[PDB]
């Protein structure tokens, strides 16, 4: 159907930038919305509303530049904003290598439904963020299984 | 002022932040903002964004070495509608014959359209501006926003 085709179409654009990333080490960090409304995050960020694309994604998190420090937050398969402000987790049970990145993902998926993912800038290693725990050093089959499973 | 001018006056600040700091260094870049002929056909070509126009991601998309950098910005009144979109390249002799693709695709759009394209050239930071077949060069801060306000 055609919600289908677009639900695929944008778990591909997010699969290959986040590879492009991985591959460089570029930090990354994108939340995509699901049942709990994240407004209060998205209006701290940058607004886009825009269509996703492999290419911008990547476009967003080049390092030092404007849109790279914070989190994309997707809604409604499109980019609602970046650089978005996140909840910084006190969990003390985070990878102690694991920086600011991991633990606003980790914040955020404690307090909302929302699906997390990480891209690490020391080692370009992926991490998804759910429910107020951490999934590290996924493979590409494992982030793809987790975005169609959520 | 109507939500309508004050939305064109944050465009324009938004644009001319973005030429600015990209001039300052030489970062290459390509705009073109729709007017009344329409551009669908050039837009369809680039990546499709329909974004909201902000500094941040006109200078984002226009870094060197990334997908979005190569090829034309096209913007809709206050949304950036695509990105790297080709443009025909002119082939008029009153292009500077040392400047490059990025310049002749702007004079070329403006000669079949009344678009207005603005370029950063990555070789010197200078801003220029193509509007019907004619490119002004070498703008100053001040008679870019002017032109645009003109728009
Ligand atoms: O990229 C990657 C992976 F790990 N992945 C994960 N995910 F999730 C996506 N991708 C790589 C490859 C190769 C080399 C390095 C790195
Ligand atoms: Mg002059």
């Amino acid at each position: 159907t055609p919600v289908e085709e677009a639900q695929q179409k944008t778990i591909e654009a997010i699969t290959k930038a986040i590879n492009y990333m991985a591959k460089r080490r570029i930090g990354a960090l994108l939340t995509i919305e699901r049942d709990t409304g994240m407004g209060d995050y998205i209006e701290t960020g940058i607004p886009l509303n825009a269509k996703v694309s492999s290419e911008l994604l990547i476009n967003i998190f080049i390092p030092n530049t404007p849109l790279h420090d914070g989190a994309v937050i997707m809604k409604n398969n499109e980019i609602a904003a970046a650089a978005c402000y996140l909840p910084l987790s006190e969990s003390p049970f985070i990878s102690k290598e694991l920086g600011t990145r991991h633990r606003a993902a980790v914040g955020i998926s404690e307090v909302t439904d929302s699906l997390t993912i990480i891209v690490s800038e020391e080692t370009g290693g992926v991490s998804v963020a759910k429910n107020g725990d951490l999934h590290r050093e996924l493979t590409e089959e494992a982030l793809k299984e987790m975005l169609e499973a959520e």
